């Protein structure tokens, strides 16, 4: 059998550019390699209040784009979180083996309760469990995650090891798939600040659904340098703007940063923006007509759920009997 | 019948004072509520153990509440981990609970597990899930009861009226049990010294023993009279010969007019063994009963579950969850 993948993406705010270079664009290219399986994880977008109707409707349409980006239903399995009771059973199972102080230090935790201040609630907090329980389930080995997910991963390392420790060969410890190129796509505006799902300012975000036109508008306005002259080069520290710019260009294109400022040599960010503004509008254009025939076809999505959560359950079931036999409950019967 | 929720612990030896206090007054209120006994071993894992002896310890439990007299064609009786809904709602309630409130609790906190953090949620998605108008609290599970309350309130003004408000059980057994060699202290499961209590599996030698060990006074003469302030340890040989015998204490007092407290401890050994006998009969009966037990088990939480899942579907489709496609 093939190495398992797993990973995830909530359905809250409006998943961006960052969110597919820094993950969806792995999931897909992952799916041949290894037996993949995504998850729509609607448990934990509750940690931040959302609408109910809101809520319903960007499950299907997180769905409908992972299905856009090339996630094959008859090559990976496709689920929402909610529909897999066992992801919160082994959730409270893993609770007793994870430590307040592990949790209380993680930076996602300290960023969203600064944030929403007037709900600092306690799956916030318990957060990470539940995405260590989303991984060991199915016996993952690869996690497909951007930078920002890397503590979170390293806490389910620990708590797979901490409870294999104590009870056998239960968990495989998963490793981290973080991209080389797109991992932490800053914000168009504030470039030391990583793109939100979520802004509140529209204009530091490259939504993959957004309409193109207004997506140019918006690369055209980013922020660069006061350098002069202007200069088309990677320097994270000193050009931030410029820097996130070429990312950018690099992951839609599949050209490298030295082969970029090649191309830019005696060319300013007129010309960088240009080419920016032009692969990313393409992109933008092909995913959002491929997702309106998915995301329209209410049968389509309501089978792949329906296929997803029983192939997922199956795996899911096995792995919980196993923990639930080593930590001492009497078996259901 | 308004429903009522308990959770029985499965690591706790039973005493006495547990069996004639609240589990005889509940043995026989189980036509007039709707009793559902949940086996908590979800909650047990809070505290690292072995895994064998919770397995047992969970079997132990089921076992003597049947034994006790809880009937599981009346009231309904099953294991906390054989329905999903329970770890299914918590999540859920966790994002409604405020991380403020579970740090509130009465209860350095670097190295505690976060399941001994938020355990009241737990508590909490076990109570509401029922459609629980009563719960019989101890006084230190009153703070967790008031979180449920609060946690069910939040909700319902959010979505509409989802959950029942949960109310404390105020009446109280009536039968005082106190420590044997203490007694201004209550006899509790989770004392320490064990020479304080009697378990419900204590043979006849064994409750000998500890009742001859028992404190009384160096009154002379010796006299058998109920004094709580000056005379404790025969008040409560007395409180405890009531409770086994239904006698009065007018009655006892005088009925030992002229004896000893040798004859006194020496009915009241004969009294609580004479009571222990039915139950530890039925007690080893029930519990090397396979079958029955697995018949238990799997009736009451197929009960449990059709209750659990109109809950836990009510909470998804308010909270706004696609519904799951069934196969
Ligand atoms: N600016 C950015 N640049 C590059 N990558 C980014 C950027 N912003 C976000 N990401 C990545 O997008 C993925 C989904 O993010 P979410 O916030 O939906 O979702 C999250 O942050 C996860 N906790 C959801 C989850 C729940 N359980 C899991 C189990 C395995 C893997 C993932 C999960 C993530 O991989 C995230 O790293
Ligand atoms: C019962 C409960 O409060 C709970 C359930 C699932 C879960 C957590 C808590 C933390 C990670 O997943």
């Amino acid at each position: 059998t093939k190495p398992i993948v797993f990973s995830g993406a909530q359905p809250s705010g409006e998943l961006t550019i960052g969110n597919y270079m820094g993950a969806l664009r792995q999931w897909v290219n992952m799916q041949d390699d290894y037996h993949c399986i995504y998850c729509i994880v609607d448990q934990h977008a509750i940690t931040v209040r959302q609408d109910a109707q809101k809520l319903r409707k960007a499950t299907l349409d997180t769905l409908a784009l992972y299905l856009a980006c090339g996630i094959d239903p008859e090559k990976s399995t496709i689920f929402v979180q909610s529909h897999v009771p066992e992801h919160a059973q082994l959730g409270w199972a893993l609770n007793c083996y994870t430590y307040f102080g592990e949790l209380s230090r993680m930076t996602q935790f300290k960023d969203k309760s600064a944030r929403y201040a007037e709900n600092i609630n306690a799956g916030l907090f318990d957060y990470p469990v539940l995405m260590a329980a989303d991984i060991l389930l199915y016996q993952t080995n690869l996690v497909p995650v951007g930078e920002d997910q890397k503590q979170h991963l390293e806490l389910s390392r620990d708590i797979a090891q901490r409870f294999n420790a104590l009870y056998g060969e239960i968990f495989k410890v998963p490793e981290p798939f973080i991209p080389k190129s797109g991992a932490r796509v800053m914000s168009l505006l504030e470039p030391t600040k990583k793109m939100s799902k979520s802004d509140d300012n529209r204009n530091n975000v490259i939504g993959l659904l957004e309409d193109p036109k207004s997506v140019v508008k918006k690369i055209k306005r980013a922020v660069t340098d006061s350098d002069e002259p202007p200069v088309v080069r990677y320097d994270v520290q000193n050009k931030a703007g410029v820097s996130n710019l070429l990312d950018i260009l690099s992951a839609v294109t599949g050209q490298s940063i030295p082969e970029l400022e090649k191309q830019f040599e005696g060319k300013m960010y007129g010309h960088l923006k240009g080419e920016v503004a032009d692969a990313v509008s393409g992109m933008l254009t092909e995913l959002q007509e491929r997702y309106h025939r998915f995301r329209n076809d209410e049968a389509f999505l309501q089978q792949v759920m329906k296929d997803g959560a029983e192939k997922a359950s199956a795996h899911a079931s096995r792995t919980l009997k196993a923990v639930y036999e080593a930590i001492g409950f009497v078996a259901k019967r």
